[PDB]
């Protein structure tokens, strides 16, 4: 007899192993090309490498399991918001305890659905969730006469121009809290038409969080709405003493990339649009004054050379020269005499269309391309020190 592989086989011919899609070998015990974790409740056997499209090669995360708690924020950072997010208020939010909230002043709100919007620790970077749940506690009572309403989601998670939303099995009943807990796996969640989320586009939606909204009106005219016990998993590379975080992709990716699921552009390289998932990444565009640059905008940081803008384009203020061309003498100091003008306190100058520098702050009373001379009624010599005062004036 051969003993097929329970996480991995569908089935056995007695001695032939069935394996399950994502799953090779004799016994079925390995992930094929381009996957990895094998677990009997994946009906695949093994999740497919995604690694926002730049890699197949990954494997299991060694990062741990932590938890991002509610009441480790402000309750100042909580707030209710439309679906949409153009509307919002934290006016009447109020904490009667840690990370517990709570909200009764509906009158002041719109005749729309309002959901409870997770605060910053909750957003951004949030691929090693993947696998991981959303819990916590929601209490609702509507008004008297408040009509229910029908397939609103529980969650809208909202990222990287992807809308997703989980619905629960059941709705909180009035006046009694219930505990939810929302994995982060596409099988529960759903586009808003309904149509199954992939993999792929949970992974999107995850790495870059701007909203995670979790339902507050429940009814068309609710009274009062409470949340607690707000529990969010992540994975950490610090070791935590939890399991570690297997479900999540750690990818091998090629260069300019980084982060598990290689949904980050790393040192020296930007963010490019090119259009399948988040995009490519190419080496920062800094005309050869800096080699590091904001990832996702392309914005060069700390530029040499006495250069400064978005692609270190420009001479700083005190400079003048063609900072395009890429060298580090591009910008040279400028040579301007005396002090200058609107008593500010650096000259400057710019390069003039004949390849000369032009001193554009001399002084009044100074004359000539580097405030060299003075002008007329007016009487010195900036070259030698001396300043210029007007004719009839002392000394």
């Amino acid at each position: 007899i051969v003993r097929c592989d329970e996480r991995g086989s569908l089935g056995t011919s007695g001695e032939t192993c069935r394996c399950k899609n994502n799953v090779v070998g004799r016994l079925c015990n390995e992930c094929s090309d381009g996957s990895f974790h094998l677990s009997k409740q994946n009906p695949d056997g093994c999740l497919k490498c995604f690694c926002m499209g730049v890699s197949r090669q990954c494997s299991s995360s060694s990062w741990s399991r932590a938890q991002v708690l509610g009441a480790s924020e402000q309750p100042s950072q909580f707030s209710l918001s439309n679906a949409a997010g153009t509307h919002t208020t934290s006016e009447g939010v109020s904490s009667p305890a840690p990370g517990e909230l709570s909200f009764s002043s509906f009158h002041n709100l719109l005749s729309e659905p309002y959901f409870w919007s997770l605060p910053a620790s909750f957003r951004g970077d949030k691929v090693t969730s993947y696998g991981g749940e959303l819990r916590f506690t929601v209490m609702q009572r509507p008004r008297p006469s408040s009509a229910p309403l029908h397939r609103q989601p529980l969650v809208v998670l909202q990222g990287n121009n992807i809308v997703l939303e989980h619905h629960a099995s059941r709705d909180p009943s009035p006046g009694q809290p219930s505990n939810f807990i929302v994995p982060f796996q596409e099988q529960a969640w759903q586009r808003p038409d309904g149509q199954p989320a992939t993999r792929e586009h949970l992974l999107m939606a995850l790495a870059g969080i701007d909203a995670l909204l979790i339902q507050a009106s429940y009814t068309q005219q609710p009274a009062e709405s409470r949340l607690s016990g707000i529990s969010m998993d992540v994975a950490v590379p610090e070791n935590t003493g939890q399991d570690s975080a297997r479900e999540v992709e750690q990818c091998t990716c090629p260069p300019g990339y980084r982060g598990p699921s290689c949904q980050d552009c790393d040192t020296g390289y930007t963010r490019v649009p090119s259009g399948l998932y988040l995009g490519t990444c190419e080496r920062c565009n800094c005309h050869g004054h800096s080699e590091t640059c904001e990832p996702e905008t392309g914005a060069c940081q700390s530029c040499q050379h006495h250069t400064e803008g978005a692609s270190c384009e420009q001479c700083q203020p005190g400079y003048y020269g063609d900072a395009q061309r890429g060298t580090p003498q591009d910008c040279q100091p400028c040579p301007c005499y005396g002090a200058p003008a609107a008593g500010q306190a650096a000259h400057t100058c710019f390069l003039d269309t004949d390849g000369h520098p032009t001193c554009d702050s001399c002084s009044p009373g100074h004359s000539g391309r580097h405030c060299e001379r003075c002008a007329p009624g007016y009487y010195g010599n900036p070259s030698q020190g001396q300043p210029c005062h007007r004719d009839g004036q002392v000394p």
